[PDB]
This record gives structure tokens, C-alpha cells and sequence, in this order.
């Protein structure tokens, strides 16, 4: 019936409305109305485009890596490894200089004096590896696990690329069908993923609705302070980082945003990388980039490469320990950026788990969550949450297109 | 070795045979030696009907949707839908027609005075709504989720047809191979649905064995009486609902009884929907109608559109009135109906949860489940309940392929 | 010792602010860390109270 | 107030029938067993109730052999 108005209109449009409605019915007290009346639709939404992520990172895998050399997986990934981590990296440091420049939690006096304590640590990294490869595949699938189905959906797609040189040609024959089918279903996928994102328009206007009616409010004072230094600070990773690292791998930067938003706008109000996936994906291909690359850059930075949690990180854990005064200084400020790195890759891929994480590089420095004022101040946060994990989202997927595309120009 | 005796001879032979052996054996009691010896062979028929549910359901939709207009699952449904409304309302009317009729429960004197209370109330309608979206429709399948399935398969349908019509006819191949070998499985199930029944003869034996043998013998007195009241309430839907709307939309009612029974047959012996459907599916096919209906009206039927369970939710809410002499009357008999529908749509699709519903509506109505007399009379009920159970059942699929060959016949 | 300060509570939810709003929890959490420090001089005449509770009373009695 | 209030109302058909009958079961084990062993065994039976009562509507009231012990 719109009948059909153009959905970067209507999605934007929702998106500086619903901004508004949210803000005025939440800051008039009404945001648990808010909660009841407008999130279910904001809500649908999410689930359209989760219900799409496990059959479309599924098939486009077996389909990409059996069309592409195992050789240049194992190029492309290290690839994309070396080159997440750089970004994690330097999305800390450009958090702590956000934090330096602005100075959140200092001038609320509060300090407090016990640590460290011992402290514990250790992620039992034996487990996490041995645990992407699954022991049932059909259950990976069955209950989300998206990292196992990765690794068979390579292993399948190599082996079905090996059926197909093979002596008998009634395998090949089967090797078709079966490979023929299974990017039926992909592409199938990706036609969905248009029908979901028709509905967008309503399921953004409903999200921001209600993150900004239950947690504009919280953005005051001192913690309006952390906003400003991540927001402006996210926003300094776009433009210092990614515009300049595809201005030199010579992928135009402004159409690059040009491929999009969708998924640019999708990561922001849903704040969960793995429900933004599928429109992820399907600006990946849309945008022309090889099918073997994205749908094993893209799935794993979802997770991996989280440049927005790990910058909100570096600033949060500022925040705390400048609102108790202790000064964090040289090695520290280096123990933070490690830290937020490992819990921002760390992190997973929904709604203010990295908030949950941000616990992990507390403790990582000085400061246990047990102490009052620690708390009092984590708790504060816990208040301007899912306003930061908006932008935080939106940068941790941004950060894994220009990852893509910057590595598919280069093979 | 029957060597091949026709079925609905052997299954109408061992269901009138069984149906003996269980009332002689249970009524001289043995009905536990019955449910030890004889059930399993009861059971393992409806273990072997079930194990098609999930791919016959699956299947089909996707193929039934792909081979229909989008506009037209859209006509179809809404059509459905205010059929299967419509039926149930009538039931608890057809149903509240019969315990005024006969007179079940009066005659026992048991009074209470005690209510509302207060009381409570409200099905989350938002939540089982965004519940037919799954988030991991192989989650979905791979634990039972009928609804959630629908709401995918019709999309999925929908999405292979708008490939095929896409101008890479790379796509259109794998398009096919995907549609063709789903449809290679949906097609399959309806042939092992089959294999089983020619089990049926001996599991529906099995099945009236038992609940003949644990459950005749309290079809006594008062009891008689509700069974009477809904048996002949059920047997009178049939013939002044069905088969007039039937004869009205023109196709011939003594023809469509004639299509069966098989899906009436395993309706009312198993007295799961669910586990019937296979059947009920395989005798919308071989009785000419089109897959893009019968399989989204017959699996969504199979749990929305409950004519027999409304009917006993009626007259056993009566049973339990006039026990206690709680007389109904004005309001409370509208609001029998607008439950008792609701209760029923409602019901899950499998053995008693009908009488397990039973309370929802008591309780809409005056009585509360605490007060003894309530809870005595609503023994007496979950007494005669799996004799209840069989017709109910019976009746809720039958107005499933009536709702379907009806709709059908009008697109 | 400081189920006073647990008591709080009941008194905080009688006014406005309810206790599951983060600001609220972090104020009371500041709160519940200078506690015991209350907590002293708060039993003290809690106690106070009491005798003379006892001897103004038993000086009329 | 309560007890009669809250089950009152249940003593009804088929039901008041096992009142009565225990009910007139219990006031004649009173007669033909109490006040003839209290007869027999030469104690005043209207003079035993005429102890009473006391712990007679104590134990008819708070239901409880346990609660009326004291009285
Ligand atoms: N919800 C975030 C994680 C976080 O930063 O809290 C994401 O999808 O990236
Ligand atoms: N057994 C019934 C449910 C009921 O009425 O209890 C069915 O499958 O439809
Ligand atoms: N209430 C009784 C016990 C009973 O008969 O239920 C007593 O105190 O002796
Ligand atoms: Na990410
Ligand atoms: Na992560
Ligand atoms: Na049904
Ligand atoms: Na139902």
C-alpha cells in the first residue's frame, strides 16, 4: 500500500522518527507503554532476518569454497585475520585517545582502594578451538552454532569440488545436484532477505522507538561524556580507518557507503551482527565481491572483529576508573588495548553482550566488579548500554565489508 | 500373508474386533495386562505415522507454494481462517444444544458457592504470533514446530517461484534441482504413508483395545450421559454442517466420507491430528485437491480448526455446571462459546489436551478448579476423556478436509 | 548489621524511583559502600533511644 | 465462623448422608460406650460432661487433640 516508496526513504525515515517518538514518549515517561505497544514490530523484524542466517551462511559457504581454490581460503583468511585484528587493535587506541581528549567519569569523584585480586584469567583456548569443528553438523545447524557450520560448509564445499575431477561420471552427477540445489537454497535466501527489509522501514522505526524511549534519558551529565567520546569516536574509526584503508586499496570509499546502507542500518538499530548477517551478506554479493570470500569473511566477522565494542571498551573502562581516580597510566593503558581486543572478539554477536564483556578488561587492570563504587559506575553505564550498542554494531560491521572488499581486491 | 485383504475391510475389522476385546478384557479387569501386552502394537503404529509429520509437511508446502500464486495462498487463507472460526462457534453452540438436550451432570447434587476469582486471563497473543516466525527453521524441523515450519516453507515456496523467474538461468538449474528433490522427499513420505497403513488394521486394534479396556467401563450413569451428549453432538455436526456445506459448495457429501475414512480412521483411534496428518494429507491428494492448498489448510487445521474438542469443552463445561447446580445461562452461555472456541484453537494436537484445556473455560465461567466438588466432577470427566477423546478427534480432522475441498472448490 | 541499609529499599519504592533502573541501583550502590560507616552511629542511638525510652518511663512508673 | 463458612455450603446430597451418619455414628459411641464404661466403671456420666466442657469445645472447635491438650 506504500505502494512502494524506495526503503533507504522509508528506513531512514522510520529511523529519524521513531528517534523522535522514542525520545519525546520516553523522556514523558512512557517507555514501558513503548515496550509493551511498538517492540513487538521492531521485534519481528530481527526475526525475519535471524530465521534467513543459518541456511544462507550455510549454503553460500558449501557453494563458495567450492567455488574458490582451498589455496586461496588459506590466503584469504589469513588475510582477514591479520587484518581484523589490526582494526580491533586500533579501534582501543582510538577509544583511550577519545577518552584522554574527553574526559568521562572524571569529575565524579568516588575512589576506592582493593585489588587485584589475584586475578584468575585464562580463556581456555584449547576448548574454543577444538570446538569450531562440530561432531554433529546437523545439530550445529539445528541450534544456532554459525563457527562449526563454517568449518564443514568449507570442508564440503572442498570435497564436492574434488568429486567433480574424479574418474566416474555418475558422481559428477550427483556432485552437481547436490551442489546445484544447495545454492538453490542460498540464492533463494537472498531473495528473502529482500522481503524482510521491506518490512524494515516499520521494524526500524520500532527498534530505535524503543532504545531510544528506555535509555535516551540515561544520557546526561557524565555519561552523556562517555557517549559523545565513543559516538564521535566510532565515527573517527570510519572516517581515519576504513575511508582511508579503501582509498588505498583503491575501492572508492563514498560508494562504498554507496553499496549500502542496509547493512550499515540494520547493524545499527537491531545492535546484533549476527541478526544483521543476512543483509550483511546480501550487500557483499550485491556489491560484487566473490562469494568464497564473503561468506566466510563475513560470518566470521560477525563475531571476530567487533572495532565498536572494543572502542566502547577501551572508553568505558576509562570511564570507571577515572570515576574513582585511579589513574590507569602506561601499562595499563597497553593492558587495556590487549584486553578489549581479546573481549571484543570475544564478545558475542547480540544485543550489549559487549557490555557483559566489558567486565573482563575491568578486572584485566586494577579495579574487581565487587566493590560498590566500581559497580555503582558499571551500573551507570549499564544505563547509556544500548544507546552506545547501537553505534558500536553498525562499526563492528562496517569494519567487515571494507575487510571483505578490501580482501577480494586482492585476489 | 493376508495376503493382501483390502484395508478399510482389516482396519473397520480390528477397530469393531478390538474395540471388544478391549471392553470384555477391561470391563472384566485385565485394562492394565491390555496396556502392557497389547499397547505397543497400538503405539508403534502412531510412532510410524508421526516420522513423516515433519518432512511430508515440509515438503509439500514448499512445492504447494511454489506451484501457487502468492496472491492466491493470501485469497485462500483468509478464507480458511473465517471457515475454521466459523466451524468451532458452532460446535460449542452444537455442543451447548446437547447438554441442554440430554441433561449431563444434573442429577447429581454436589453444589459449591465460591468465585471468580478474580480471575486473571489474557492469552500473550503478541508472543504466539512472533512464535510462527522461527529463528532457526532447522532448529524448527529438527524438534517437531509444525506452525513455525509453515511460516517458512511458504516462504521458501514463494522464493524458488520468483527464481525461476530470474534472468540468469544458472539460478533457474539450481532453482529446480532444490524444488524438484524437495519435492523428490514430499512425494516419497505419501508413498511410506502407505507402508503404514497397511499396519493400521493391527494398530488400531491396538489402540481401542486399550482405551476401550481402561476407560468403557466409566461410561456409566451420569458419565453415559455427557457421552451420549457429545457423541450424538459429534455425529450431528457431520451431518447438518458438513455435509450440508458440502452439498452446498457442490461436491458430493457421501462421495467425501467416500474418499475415507483413513484420515476419519486414524483421526479417531489415535485421536492425534498431528499424528494423523500424514494421512489426512495423503487423502487431499488422492482426492484431487491442489498442494498449494491441502498442505497449509491441513497442517494449520490440524491445530487451529478443533470442531470435536469445542463441542466436549461445551457440554463437559455443562457437565461440571449442573453437578454442582451452578446454573449458566444468559452471558455465561455466550461466553462458553467464545472460550470453549478459543480453548480449542487452542487445544495442541495430541491425546487429552482438549480435557486438559477444559479448564481454561471453567474457569471463564464461574467455578474455579480449587473447590472440591469442581475438582471432583472434573474427575468424573478425565474419566470418560480418551472416549471423549476419539470422536473429538475424529471430527477435528474432517472439518480440516472439509474446510480444505470446500475452499478448494472455490479457487 | 546494615539491614537497615537493605531496608532502604522499602522506603526508596514507596516515592517514585524503582529499584530496577540503573541510576537509581547506582546510587544506592555508592550507598551501600559508606554503609557500615553509617551503620555506626546509627546503632549507637538506636540504642540511645532505648534507655532513655527506658529511664523517662520508669521515672514515671 | 470459618469452617462452617468455607464448608457449609458442601453439606449437600449424597454428602450430607455421610454427616449424618457419622455425625450420629459419633454422638452414639458418646452413649452406648462412654456413659455405659463410665456407668459400669461407677463414675457419674452427667457428671462427666458436667466436668466439662471445656476440652469438649476446644477439641470440636480447633480440630486439633494436640492444640486442645492444655484445656
Ligand atoms: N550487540 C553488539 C555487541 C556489543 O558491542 O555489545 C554487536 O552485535 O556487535
Ligand atoms: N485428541 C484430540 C484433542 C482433544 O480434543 O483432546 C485431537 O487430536 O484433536
Ligand atoms: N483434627 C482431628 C484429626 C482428624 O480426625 O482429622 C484431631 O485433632 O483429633
Ligand atoms: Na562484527
Ligand atoms: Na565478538
Ligand atoms: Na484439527
Ligand atoms: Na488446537
Amino acid at each position: 500500500k506504500y505502494i512502494e516508496y524506495p526503503v533507504l526513504q522509508k528506513i531512514l525515515i522510520g529511523l529519524i522518527l521513531g528517534a523522535i517518538v522514542g525520545l519525546i514518549l520516553g523522556h514523558y515517561g512512557y517507555a514501558h507503554a513503548v515496550h509493551t505497544y511498538v517492540k513487538p514490530f521492531g521485534d519481528l523484524f530481527v526475526r525475519l532476518l535471524k530465521m534467513l542466517v543459518m541456511p544462507i551462511v550455510f549454503a553460500s559457504l558449501v557453494v563458495g569454497a567450492a567455488s574458490i581454490s582451498p589455496a586461496r581460503l588459506g590466503r584469504v583468511g589469513v588475510k582477514i585475520v591479520v587484518y581484523y585484528l589490526l582494526t580491533s587493535a586500533f579501534a582501543v587506541t582510538l577509544g583511550i585517545i577519545m577518552a584522554r581528549l574527553f574526559n568521562p567519569g572524571a569529575g565524579i569523584h568516588l575512589a576506592v582502594g582493593g585489588q587485584q585480586f589475584q586475578p584468575k584469567q585464562a580463556p581456555p583456548l584449547v576448548h574454543i578451538l577444538l570446538d569450531i569443528v562440530p561432531t554433529n553438523p546437523f545439530g550445529a545447524l539445528a541450534n544456532g552454532q554459525v563457527l562449526p557450520t563454517i568449518f564443514f560448509a568449507i570442508i564440503l564445499g572442498i570435497a564436492i569440488t574434488y568429486l567433480m575431477n574424479s574418474e566416474n561420471e555418475k558422481v559428477r552427477k550427483s556432485a552437481e545436484t547436490l551442489l546445484d540445489a544447495i545454492n538453490g537454497l542460498a540464492e533463494a535466501m537472498y531473495k528473502i532477505v529482500n522481503g524482510v527489509m521491506q518490512y524494515a522501514p516499520i521494524g526500524v522505526f520500532a527498534l530505535i522507538a524503543y532504545v531510544m524511549a528506555e535509555q535516551g534519558v540515561h544520557v546526561v551529565g557524565e555519561l552523556a561524556k562517555v557517549t559523545a567520546a565513543v559516538y564521535v569516536g566510532l565515527t573517527l574509526q570510519i572516517l581515519l580507518v576504513y575511508f582511508v584503508l579503501l582509498k588505498i586499496y583503491g575501492i572508492d570509499p563514498i560508494s562504498f557507503i554507496k553499496h549500502a546502507k542496509d547493512a550499515m542500518l540494520t547493524a545499527f538499530v537491531t545492535r546484533s551482527s549476527s541478526g544483521t548477517l543476512p543483509v550483511t551478506m546480501r550487500v557483499a554479493k550485491e556489491m560484487g565481491i566473490s562469494e568464497g570470500i564473503y561468506s566466510f569473511t563475513l560470518p566470521l566477522g560477525a563475531t571476530i572483529n567487533m572495532d565498536g565494542t572494543a572502542l566502547y571498551q577501551g572508553v568505558c573502562t576509562f570511564f570507571i576508573a577515572n570515576a574513582l581516580g585511579s589513574h590507569l597510566t602506561v601499562g595499563q593503558q597497553l593492558t587495556i588495548v590487549l584486553t578489549a581486543v581479546l573481549a571484543s572478539i570475544g564478545t558475542a554477536g547480540v544485543p550489549g553482550a559487549g557490555a557483559i564483556m566489558l567486565a573482563m578488561v575491568l578486572h584485566s587492570v586494577g579495579l574487581p566488579l565487587t566493590d560498590p563504587n566500581v559497580a555503582a559506575a558499571y551500573a551507570m553505564i549499564l544505563g547509556i548500554d544500548a544507546i552506545l550498542d547501537m553505534g558500536a554494531t553498525m562499526v563492528n560491521v562496517t569494519g567487515d565489508l571494507t575487510g571483505t572488499a578490501i580482501v577480494a581486491k586482492t585476489e
